[PDB]
């Protein structure tokens, strides 16, 4: 039975997430700007829905038929604790707890990013240990469990140099 | 976590153990087969076994792992330390689970009385199950943290509560 982790896939300059056999979500800035296909499908066959730093792809055929469809929502209630599902090219999997806040336009290393704010709950400074995000992590999904149901609520768009603050881009 | 730490994590009995040095191997007592008389092709005679509850240390007369340097083993860590539990999963995926350590504790978990250093997972809010939390096959995985320029091992995985949010480190 396929884990959540099998849905996290290397893509462009970062990552994305399979919501169902036909639906893939990612951060807009990691998508190649020169392409004629993705995952073997011509771009003519792909519906692309862009909303700021959130992009959804809907494929005309089943790319990941091994998966069931899961619930995608437009962010989550303020105060929800989500996990960001970070994969690294070493083969490490780094699920990190994040407390989610308001939807806002936030100044992150001198640039405006719009999405749902969050604060990492892994403590003082990750630097040294596997406790924080890095630039190559963009497009990792934000997920949480709600009774028996898993929910995905957005994708990793930005983080401060400091480490504490992240932005989860969300569906419009 | 550094490659040399992952190199020390060894599939053993019904779980894992960890090479502290060329001659010293630590594990959780319950993953050792009750009938076993040989370890790394050496007989019991040629091994010094030091057992304290669910913590077992093996000291070999011969260098079994001459590729390794000896590192620091401590008796648990200060309350408040964030550790990584070095868990290997189905296919070369490496899961360094973040945990905030607390007090020494005595608990009853399912059918067992367990004693060691308690902690709480920092991977998400509802960690039960294999994606964000521990499973029974994880017993013996090491708890490690970075101190200034050194890494330390401070225990081995012994148990997790029914909810999966609390874990127990067996300590020397
Ligand atoms: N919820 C909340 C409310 C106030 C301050 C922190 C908070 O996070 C809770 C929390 C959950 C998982 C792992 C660590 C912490």
């Amino acid at each position: 039975p396929p884990t959540l982790w099998s849905r996290v896939t290397k893509f462009g300059s970062g990552w994305g997430f399979w919501v169902s056999p036909t639906v893939f979500i990612t951060t807009t800035h990691v998508i190649p700007t020169s392409a004629k296909e993705f995952f073997g499908e011509p771009l003519t066959s792909i519906a692309i829905h862009r909303a700021g730093e959130f992009t959804l792809f809907r494929f005309s055929k089943k790319i990941r038929p091994d998966l069931t469809g899961m619930i995608l929502e437009e962010g989550c209630p303020e105060g929800t604790v989500c996990s960001v599902l970070i994969k690294r090219d070493s083969g490490e999997l780094l699920p990190l707890a994040v407390r989610m806040g308001a939807i806002a336009s936030m100044r992150i290393q001198g640039r405006l990013v719009h999405g749902q704010s969050g604060m990492l709950l892994t403590g003082a400074n990750a630097k040294g240990m596997d406790l924080g995000t890095i630039p190559g992590d963009c497009g990792a999904p934000y997920v949480y469990k709600r009774a028996n149901d898993w929910v995905v609520c957005g994708v990793h768009a930005a983080a401060t140099k400091s480490g504490n603050t992240v932005v989860c881009a969300v569906q419009a």
